[PDB]
């Protein structure tokens, strides 16, 4: 059994950033103890926090797994790290981002993870794949406040899902 449920949101504004994505999401499925259930459209949006770089490459993925919070936290950190991911890089560009948006419905607030993330909420580059890919939250939301998140922060279709 895989029993676990996790969402994850990708994001890339150096270089070939479709290729970073597409390769981790590659990485992250060859592994045994996870599987790739679905995976959103891909957005182009605009650099939030920091604005003097490239635009985001952004999408989310769901994945089942047997891994806990921390051994699916320290695989996708090997996989960041297989792709390139300087550590010291805050708020500049960088090749490849990964983040636990959700786990199962978990609370999770150990030193090093929070869950749910804390800033899904405040993030359209997060929010809008996710919704493409989780009715829950899809409900928990309306719809207008999604197409009006996108117009705000900047966030359009760049690759249809399909
Ligand atoms: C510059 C900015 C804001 N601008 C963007 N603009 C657009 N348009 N699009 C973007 O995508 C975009 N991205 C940007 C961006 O900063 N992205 C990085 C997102 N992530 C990546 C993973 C962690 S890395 C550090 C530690 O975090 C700890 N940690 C705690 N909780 C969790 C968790 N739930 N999952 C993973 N790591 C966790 C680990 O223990 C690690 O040591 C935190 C970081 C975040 O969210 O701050």
């Amino acid at each position: 059994g895989m029993n676990n449920i996790a969402y994850i949101a990708l994001g890339s504004n150096i270089g070939e950033r479709y290729t970073y994505l597409t390769e981790a999401i590659q990485f992250l499925n060859k592994n045994p103890y996870i599987k790739v259930e679905d995976v959103s459209s891909v957005y182009e949006t605009e650099p939030v926090g920091y604005t003097d770089q490239s635009c985001f490459l952004n999408l989310v993925i769901k994945i089942s797994t047997n891994l806990s919070p921390q051994e699916l936290l320290k695989v996708t950190q090997k996989v960041e790290n297989d792709l390139g991911r300087k550590r010291e890089i805050r708020w500049g560009p960088r090749t490849i981002d990964l983040d636990i948006l959700l786990y199962n419905q978990e609370n999770i607030e150990a030193e090093n993870l929070i869950v749910p993330h804390p800033r899904m909420f405040e993030r359209a580059f997060v929010i809008v794949p996710l919704l493409e890919i989780n009715q829950d939250i899809k409900q928990n939301i309306s719809r207008s406040q999604v197409e009006e998140m996108k117009r705000r922060e900047g966030v359009t279709v760049w690759k249809q899902k399909n």
